Parts: C-alpha cells; structure tokens; sequence
C-alpha cells in the first residue's frame, strides 16, 4: 500500500458553462511518495522534464495515473517534472487545465451560489496497492472581488473517501476499493450587474405598467396595455439575448412572468371595469381603487412568492 | 472465434446538438478476454499505463482495435491501461469521450423524447475471428432530474447483433460478417423552461390579441391590431433567437404560425363585420359573437391538431 | 504504373458552412493494389493495426498518400488497417471525418439545391507511377429525409480524370499527370421550416399592411404605415439573426425588401390621394382602387418576378 | 549562400476576421534547392512521404524550416514531401492551410478593400546561409465573381527583400540579414448585398421618416417622431447584429447616426414651428418649406460627405 | 547559479476575453546562457531545427523548461531552434502564441485602460540553480492607432524580481526562491465606435424623450413615454447584444438605467402635474418648469455621478 501526499494549486476556475455543467480549472498539481533509494549525479536531487519522463517509464520507472474522475476530455497537461531523490523520493509535479463536471442549481440566479469540485483518484492501483495521505489545496488570496465574476467565499475543504466499484470482476476476492481525493470550494456570483442592468430596469417598466390606470378613458387604456405587452416581450428578449442557456426558469424568468401576467391582470380587469354594472355604468369606485390596489396587491403576490 | 466481455460505463450524456443529430457521451470501457498464458513479475496481475501499452504491442502483443460506429471524428480517449493475469487473461480498461451520431426526431419539441445509441463492433476482425460474449452497461442514478437538461428514463437495453457487409471481397467464402455491440438509452427532455417562459406568454398574448373585439371603435380596432401584429413578431423574434435551430416546425413554431392566422383572421373578420351590411352598420352582432366565437374555434383547432 | 481500386464508404453529410462554402463529410475510404507476394503467419492475410502501420513504413513497405483535394486542413483519421495478403495484395482501409470545399450558391435559397463533391488525387507519385483502376461509392438508403435537413436524390456519380499540371519542371518529358477521382452527391434543401415558419408569416404581414386602406381617415392611415415599417423592420431582424451569413441576397432577403417597398410605396401613394386634387377633396376612388389594385398589381409584380 | 527558388499555390481565400485582422488561406507550398548529387533506388528519383521525412532527418538531411512571418499560430500542415533527384536538387512540397495577419482598413466598408499579405523567412539560417531566388504564385482564376465575396484584382504581386533586426548582440558583425519572401494580393469587397439589403432599407426608412411633415395636426407628428425613431432603433439594432464587430464606425454606422440626428432634428423643427409665433401659432408655413427642404440639405451633406 | 539572458520580441495582441480577462499574445522568445564550451563543424555555431531539439535533449543536452506563468494551458509552440556555439554559448528561439491572464478592470468601459502582462519563471530550476540576468522587450511601433482596437500608449516595462514559495518543503534551507521575468504594457481602447454609435444615439434619444413635455393633452404625454420607455428597451438590447459580457455596470449601462430613471421620473411628474391641485388641475406651471428643469437637472445630476 503505497503512501501519496498530493497537494493542488489552484491558479484559476473560470468557464462556466449553464447547460452542460462543466467549468475551467487552471492550477497546478503535486504528488509525492516513496520509492527505492537510487544514485543521482552527486547526493543532489535529479530533475527530469516532460519528454525525459517518458524515458525513465521505458527503462521501468513507476508512476502512477492519477485520473481527475470530473473532468471532461483529457485535460491540457502543461509542463511536467520529476524531481527524483536519492533516498527513493519522487515528486510528480504538473501544470494542468481542464473542464470539470459537478451538479450545479441555476435556479436562484443571478444569486446563486455554486462549489467548484476536484475529484482524483488513481487509475489503476487500488488503496490496497495506493494510498492518499495528505491533501492541501492553495488558493490565492485575490480579495479584490469586485472585478472577478465569482466571488471565493473560503479556501478550499478536503474529503478523502474510499470508493467501492460493486460491478467488477469474480475471480477478484477484495481488492475493489479505491483511495479518492474531492476537493470542493464554494463561490458566489456577483449579482451587480444583474441587479442593476435587468432587475431595477424590470421593475421601473412593471411600475409605469401599474401607471395605465391613470387613464381617463378606456380606449387609451386598452391600446396602451398592448404597448406593455410589447414592451415587456422585447425586454425579455434583451434578457434571453444576455442570459444563459437554461433547462429551468431563473429568478429573472419569473420576474418576466410576473410582468406578463400583471399586465394580462390588468387588461382583465380594465375590460371587466368597463363592462360590470347596469345604466352605461363604469364603476368608477373599481377603477379609482385599483388606481392604488393594483400596485399593493401585484406587491404582496410577490413577498408570497419569495418563499 | 475469440469471445470478449464488454463493460460500458456511461458518466454524463449531454451536449445535444439539434442541427447535426449528435451528442456527447463520457464514460468508460472495459474489454476482456483470455489469450495465450503468460509470465507475469510473480503470479500477481500486471498492470500497464498509457505510454507503456503501445511498447508491448511493438514486441507482439495482440490488441484488438474496437471501433465506435456511430461516432463522429476520433473521440477523445483519456487514461487507458492494460491489466494482464498470468492465466491469459487480458483486460482494456480506457477513459473516453466521444461525439455521437443517431437518428433524432425533435418534431414534437420542447416535449420531444429522444434514445442516445452507441454502436462497438471490431474494426479488421470478423465474427468467425473474434465474438461478443457480453454486455453490461452501467448507468448513475441521478435521480435529482430537475436541474438536468435530460430525463433518463430507465436502464440501458443492449444487443449483440450479427452485421453482414454485402459490398466486399470475392475471395471471402464465409468471413463477411462481424459481432456488434448496440446500446440504447432513452431520455425526456425537461420541458419546464419552455412551458414557462415560452409557451405560457404565447398563449397569453394570443388571449390578449382576443381582446380586440371589446373595443368600441372600428379605427381602434384596425390600428391596434397592427401593434398586436408586431408583438407576435417580436415575440416570435425572441422564440427564434433562443431556440435549436432545426430544419421543420417545432410546436412552438406551429403555435407561432397560429397566433399570426389569429391575428390575420382577426383582421379579416374586422373589415368583413365593417363593411357586411348596407348603410355603413357596424355589425355588432358579428363582433359580439366572435368575442368568444374565436376562443372556443380555435381552441376546437388545435384539439383536432393535437388528437 | 502501379493499378489502384478504391471503394469510398459515405457514413454522413452535415455541418454546412454557408460563409466558407464547406460541409463535413464522415465515411470510410479502402485502396486496394497487388504488390509483390509476402510471408504471412499461415497463408491467412495479415492485419496491421494504427501504430504498428508505421513500422512497416519504416522497415521498407510503400504505402502512398492519397490526398483529398477538396478538404479543407488535415482531417481526422480515425481507426486505419492494412491487410496485407500472401500474394502480395494490399488493402488500405481508415475512417476519416472532414471538411471539403467547393462552389456553392445560395441564391435560390430556401430553394437552393447542391452538390457535395469529394476529389482524390494521389500526393506524390504520378499516374504513369501510380493509376486509378475502379470507384465505387456506397450511401446508405436512408429513405425517410423528413428528418434530415439535406435530401440526397441519387447514388454518387464517379468520374476517373486525368490532371494536368502544367507548372511544372522543364526536363520533365511526360510525368506531369495525376489520376484524380471525382465523387459528386446532388442533394436538396428541405424548406419545410423556411416555408412555414418564414414565408407564410411574411406574406400574412404583407398582406395585413395592404390592409392599411381600409382606414376612413388619412391621419389613421398614415400614422398606422409606421407601425407597418417597424413591423417589417422587427422581421427583418428575426430572420437575418436566424438565417445563415452570407455575401449575397437571399430569396428571403428580396420578400423582406419587396414588403419594404410596399410599405414605402404605399405611404406614398397615401401622401398623393390627400394631395392630388385642389380644394381640399381626398380623392377617395382612388383609395378605394389601391385598396385592390395592390392585392393584384403586386402580387402581378412577384410573378413577373418569378419567371 | 544557398538559393533557394519556391512556390505558393493558393487554393483559397476565406474566414476574414475584422477584429483580429487575420483571414484563412489554403493551397500549397513547394521549396526546391539544389545540394549535393546522391544515389537513388534506381536512377529514378526518389520520394519520401510525411513520417518517413523526420527519418530522413535524423540521418543528417538538411531540411530549412521555412516560417510564415505574419501567421498567426501554428499552420495545418497537410501531406508534406520530398522529391530527391540523383543530381542533389531537393523539393519540399506541403499543403497547408493557415490563419495569416496583415493590416485592415475596415472604415469604407462595405465598399472597402484590401489587401492579402504573405510572408515567408527562413527561420534559422541568414541570407549569407540561405537566399531566395525565385517566387512563382499561382491563384485560381475564380471569374465567377458574382458568388465570391471578395474580388481578387490581380495576379499576385512579389517582392523579396532582405530584412535587417537592429536589437541583436553585438558581436554578429553583419550576420543579421535574412531572405524574406512578401506575396501580395489586392481584392476589393462585394457591396451589393449590403447595397440592396441594408442601405436601400435605410434610405427608404428616411425617407418615411421625412414624411412626417405631412401630418395635418401637431399632434399626430411630434407622437409619430418617437414612433420613427424606435423604427431607427430597431434597424440600427438588425444591422449590428449583422455587420461584422468593429471598432470604428462603418459607412452604415454613419447613416444610422445620420438617420437619428434626422429625426432629432425633425423634432426640434416640430416643436419650433409650433411656438415660432407669439400666442402659439402653428406656422404651417414652415412646414410646407420643411417637408421639400430637409430632403434637399440631407443629400447635399449626402453627396458632400463623401469627399 | 546559470545566468540566462532573455528577449521578448511581440508581434501582436488581441482577443481581448472581457469575462476570462485573457488575452492573446503572439510573438518570439529568446533565451541565451554560457555552457561548457563544444566542438562544432569549423568553428560556425551549429544550428538545430524543432523536432531535432528533442533527441539532442536524451543524448544529454540540458534545456531549462521556461514556463509562462499567467497563462491559460499549453500555448501553441511555432518553429524552436537551438543554436550552439563552440565558445560554450547556447541560444533557445521559438515563436509563440498563447492566451495570458491579468487582472483587469473594465468599470470605466470605453474609457478603459489595461495592461497586458507576460509572466516568465523556470519550471524546475530554483535561483540558487538558474537565474536571470537580462531583460529586452521590443514591440513594433504600429503608430497607425486608429485602425487597431487597442492603442499602446508607451514601451514596455521590465522588471526582474525573486518570487518565495512558501508551502514547499521544510529540510530546504534557501532554495525556494525563484527568478521571475515581468512585463507590462499599458494600452488605452479606442472609444470612436462607442462613442459615435452609442453614446452619442443615447443621448439624442434622451432628449427627445424630454421632448415629450411639449405636448398639449395629458393622454398625449402619458401614452407617448411608453413608446418611449419601448424605445429604450429596444436600444437597450442592441447595445448588450453588441456589446462585451461583463460581471459589472458599464459607463454605457448606467447611461441606459439614467434613461430609464428619466423616463419614469417624467410619468411621475406627469401624474404629479394630473392631480397636483384639488379638481384635478393640470398646473401648466408645472410642466413649463419642468421643460427646462428635467434637462438641467439631469445634466447637474450626471456631473454630480463623474468626479
Ligand atoms: C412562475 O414560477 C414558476 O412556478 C413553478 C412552481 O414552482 C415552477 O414549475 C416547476 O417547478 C416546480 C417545483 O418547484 C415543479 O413542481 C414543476 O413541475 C416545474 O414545472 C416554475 O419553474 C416557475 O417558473
Ligand atoms: C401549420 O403547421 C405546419 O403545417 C404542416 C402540416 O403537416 C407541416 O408542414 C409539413 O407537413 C408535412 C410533414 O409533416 C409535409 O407533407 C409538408 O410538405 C410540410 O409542409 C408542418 O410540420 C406543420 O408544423
Ligand atoms: C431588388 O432585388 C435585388 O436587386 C439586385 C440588383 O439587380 C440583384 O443583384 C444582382 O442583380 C443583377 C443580376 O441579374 C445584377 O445586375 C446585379 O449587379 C446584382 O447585384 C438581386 O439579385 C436582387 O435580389
Ligand atoms: C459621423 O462620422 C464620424 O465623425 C467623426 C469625426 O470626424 C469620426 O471621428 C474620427 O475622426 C476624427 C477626425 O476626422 C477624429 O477627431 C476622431 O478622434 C476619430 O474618432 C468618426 O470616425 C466618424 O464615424
Ligand atoms: C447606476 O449606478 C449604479 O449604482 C450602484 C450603487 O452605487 C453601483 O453598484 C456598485 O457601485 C458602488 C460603487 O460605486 C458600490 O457602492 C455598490 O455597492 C456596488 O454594487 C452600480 O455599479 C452603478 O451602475
């Protein structure tokens, strides 16, 4: 059961993709174990880099495939070293880029809240054969946040597992079990833009479609409500136009949802209004209530939908 | 007739692409069989990573080259390794990820249900030469199907089949035919986004467009349904800027065509109950009627649509 | 001149490409020649697989390189054999997936209908050194096209050619010919969804904006052609954000230009009936005459058009 | 000092970029020089294809790397050859398809043109080590013009020159020249789509926009104006979805803002003629000057601004 | 304690990634030490072409891996060569294109200025092992501003620094310490397209929904700032679906959200003027106050928001 001390250096997570749940990871990655002592040039430590690696493989030097599981595709293995020891040491050491797969919920956009996960595990060797000892996971500091689209909330938490592989093989009495390292680190998106470029302008547009009522007769009002129509229609086309692909309605969607609907309400009641009572009679106590009943009931429909 | 066990394990399924009928698929495969015995470094199994694989096979070593048929260009095979026993046994374990092609029908989109395939066969040996012994795809839970874009629906159904190629040599007396490994997987798209933000404000612009017949004036009616024109196109200009591309009507495309025939009918009927009778009279009794006329009709139109 | 038969396995066509006037093309591609008889493993033909490919190259085998004309950049080989024969037969058998080039108008379109062509042509050696003996093209039948955006309407046509390079060396006599082999595929666009979806709408817009005469006073009139224009404007936009990029007009392009002008025609003519007489008259015949004379002088037009 | 004689075919011309300033070209690159005499198998010359080239390499065959200045990246190098001859002359011929860069003049679009630059150097070896003496470049004829989105002029235009790097070391006496191969071809752009689909629309939107005059009532033009100028709006939008991203104003940037600055204008002589007059009079005067006089001083500044 | 000396030629950069803060950078790398002294055929300096580097390297060649530290994944690695020299002198030049990261701050967008950087450092070699001793960047002058994107506003700055390791090993005494090569060029966006296509259209159309106070009825005014509320909307798409995805409020952002706020502010007064006094009183003092206090107002709150 060999011993490994891994530990990640993370450069970069960007790339965020809504639609197939993937993300970009630049960084770095170190491992560490013990091997037979050997003669270097002088007691000083031999270095060996990327193509050499391979020529100490052929000659029958050990090194185990480490296999990130939530990545996709093979990842874009930068520059890679051996520093080898005299003592048996050797460190693999390696800059690596790749997209990582993990469940993630888009539905509270654009105040969702995400953990971008690590998952390594050797490819071949089991905890039986290969063991992980250590993890440490570096992430810069960069409390600038303003600028960055994710905001890092702490540095990054550690879970060693052991995972057992039920379908395998019979004639393999125990050895099924496998040592695998996850590394998971919350985030934050920044809402600013969101808050500022869709959700004020959305709520301003909804206030001046609450502003029809104050019409005195009923034809402007009728025309002007498919104004607000088409105004919110083109809205949400700006937003598609900007927003991610998704499976499921956003915070924003059913903001857009609400729009339509108080403004179908409101076209509803206009009609109803015109058309209720008896004598050529308007009711003009519903249309001079609903002057202000309309913006406090469409207000306490939505702290009931913020639930 | 050399009998090999296949293993298929399947990690995410995504990346739909509509146009081009394909799909992404990341997984496993596993491959065993058993061949001439041989010494191993003690009776232990030995195990051989990437690089090293393409050593043995340079001294002799027989490794059959298993072909995905319905992919798309050379699939992006990650860490692959030999296991080999000292009682023959041969074990191909590789990481892959792949862009598949196969039949997909997106007609009744966004509530269309689609099967992803894969299809293994050996690439230069025959049936006579080589066989499939076994199937066995795994497949995850993943039973948090509300964020996922897809629906898988139940487990994989496999098939070894028996493909004969007509088009061949004429010195062949018997070796034209070769074993296929079929897989298919069913899945629902998740049409909840679409009902939403889509199918919900369609509808009700298109109940709101119904609402032309209550206004009083003719010149009212006749202008505003120009404004209701353009926002069924604005709508319709969102709808399209989101949606696959495709090359036939989607649901949503037919109900697209159906408000823009609501709307012109409406028209239609506009200047028909304007200019019907003699003397300039307005036929109310027409406009009244269809008030609620066109509703029942048109939703009679898209029942015997729908059957 | 060594006699070279190939067979060219035609898998799929997809991936158009209007602006560099390219299609990706994935199938098989199997040379065949004799060459000089060998010793095999028994007299069974041998099998050689990727990598080992090249040691043979290296230890002496002459293996040519048949170049694809007509592609644009290295394309992606996928699994390659030879199968080498006892009597000296050869059999160069790779599937491969890329993109090829050739002429492409898309004037006619939606209705355009093209050609996919591939063009052979051996690299290095001459048709004096090196000969094409047979083609043959093999497509599935694949029958149901309502699904596929392209509808292949016969078998390939071959077609053996002899090229000829004329800048060239000076003491070359006679070795400046090539054997190039030419596979053309007509096939058809579906217009199915640019008619539903593009041309139906269109003509329902246009149609509705002829409807302008129908208003009694000019100012309505008037007034009511602007929110025609914008109707137009804002289908313009739907379509040119859908359709794909091209350097020349459409079919499409033309009707969204042909309702330009009747809008733009018919704010004119409205301008001449206020204008046309002295003292204040309307001219209303001839509003009355354009609100028919339209229907049948442009459609009259469109027809003329269309010859 | 070596003479080296090549030659550029250009199969094609495609992909222009507007902001990165690059464009993809396609076609064929042959170098031929002339070394010491050789045996061959035969007397015949011999050829050796691309992996057996690198072999030919490692036994001390001196092969000139040969760098694309202005490229960006590097290039798909396709099949590559050598052709050795008895006498010693050595030909290197390679297809190769590649992203090139050159300044790109974009303000006249889309009645621009430009110009398609190549440059080629050796990478390693000076003018004293290694010349050129010849440049041979063929372009396809392509009279079919109609179709292309660019117009080639000419032939291509050469021109070697050698090239002095000032900031060197200071101890390379005159060792600081090398060979530099420039290819040129002139091309002009195609207006005639972006003529009849994006200028004649414009114009014609204008033109309605000056139709406001018209309007008996002050009312009906000052509400019109905002009308027209969501009209602009909206085909300012169409257009830059469309057009190529840029980072100055094209022609039909200038139009859009002469269109905007037209029907602010148009405003302002509204309002101004309806209080001009002292207790409100409406001056309708003015306007009856106006609706003939604003087209006269737009196409003055239309003819002047293009000097 | 190997002195290197570098130089950095830069040929271009582009591709500016407004959500990754990348962009790309092409251009040459030069890398000199001194070594043990060689012989070379005569006393000339031998010259060693890309795929040659590499077997020089397993016969014993030491070739320090240099890495880009602020980049994104392997960069795209043009010609290398090594150039030998018999006085012991050994040069490394290689064309390079490659994606770089840096922070980068778009808040005053289009008044943005950025720095591109490059991060040089050794991979494995520490500064006790290898160091650096000069830096030399050169950049072409490129003083044609107006046609590229990005204006370069002065020469590059240099600057050799020693960047710690802390979490390292602990038996290390002082190697952990590394030679580090910075470069920073400050560059300046041209704001004319920005400036002339969108700043100057917003402001026009702000105005002109001023404008709206100049009309005589209540409904008039009240109908009109929905049309232009519409007018915003749609401009307020054409500027996010041209310009570049950002996490934060653009300069041209929050001149949309101010238009936005104008046109509510303007309902609000309008309502305000409606029933201001008791029966409803328009109070025309009002709206001639407000005619030239909206504007004034406006331009004293936008100077108050710069400073
Ligand atoms: C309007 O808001 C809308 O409310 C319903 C009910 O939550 C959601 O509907 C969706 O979520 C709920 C669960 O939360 C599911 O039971 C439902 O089948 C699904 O369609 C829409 O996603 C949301 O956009
Ligand atoms: C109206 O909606 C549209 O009408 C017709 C009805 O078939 C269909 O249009 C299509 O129909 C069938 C295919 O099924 C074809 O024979 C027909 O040539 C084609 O135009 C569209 O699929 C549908 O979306
Ligand atoms: C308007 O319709 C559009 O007009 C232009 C000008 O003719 C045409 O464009 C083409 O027309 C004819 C071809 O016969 C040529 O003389 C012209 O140079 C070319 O641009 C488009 O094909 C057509 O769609
Ligand atoms: C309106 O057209 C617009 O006019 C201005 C002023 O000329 C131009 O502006 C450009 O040229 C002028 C000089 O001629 C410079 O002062 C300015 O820095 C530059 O951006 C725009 O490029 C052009 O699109
Ligand atoms: C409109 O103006 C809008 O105001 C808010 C709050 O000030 C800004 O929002 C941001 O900027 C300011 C700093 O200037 C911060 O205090 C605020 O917490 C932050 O969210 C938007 O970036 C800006 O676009």
């Amino acid at each position: 059961p060999v011993d490994v001390s891994v530990s990640i250096f993370i450069n970069k997570i960007y790339g965020v993709n809504t639609l197939e749940q993937t993300y970009k990871v630049d960084g770095y990655i170190v491992a560490q174990w013990t091997g037979k002592p050997r003669k270097t040039p002088g007691d000083k430590p031999l270095i060996v880099e990327n193509t050499q690696i391979e020529r100490w493989i052929n000659n029958g030097l050990w090194v185990p495939a480490l296999e990130f599981i939530n990545v996709v595709g093979s990842p874009d293995t930068g520059n890679k070293r051996l520093m080898l020891f005299p003592d048996g040491r050797v460190i693999y050491n390696a800059r690596f880029l790749g997209s990582f797969s993990n469940d993630m919920d888009f539905r509270l956009f654009p105040f969702d809240r995400q953990q971008f996960v690590l998952e390594l595990e050797p490819f071949s060797y089991n905890n039986q054969q290969q063991r992980f000892s250590d993890i440490q996971v570096y992430t810069e500091n960069a409390d600038n946040e303003e600028i960055d689209e994710w905001w890092i909330r702490g540095k990054a938490s550690t879970h060693i597992s052991d995972i057992r592989y039920d379908h395998l093989s019979s004639v393999q009495p125990n050895q099924n079990e496998f040592s695998r390292i996850t590394v998971r680190i919350d985030a934050v998106r920044n809402p600013s833009y969101y808050l500022w470029s869709f959700i004020l302008p959305l709520g301003l547009i909804i206030a001046a479609s609450w502003s029809v009522f104050w019409l005195e007769s009923f034809s402007e009002r009728l025309q002007t409500s498919f104004t607000l129509m088409l105004t919110v229609v083109a809205y949400a086309f700006y937003t598609s136009n900007i927003l991610p692909r998704l499976p499921y309605t956003t915070v924003i969607d059913q903001m857009i949802i609400a729009g339509y609907g108080s403004i179908f309400a409101a076209i509803l009641l206009i009609i109803f209004a015109h058309h209720r009572q008896a004598n050529g009679v308007e009711d003009d106590l519903l249309i001079q209530r609903c002057r202000l009943a309309f913006p406090l009931g469409f207000l306490a429909i939505g702290c009931v939908l913020v639930i």
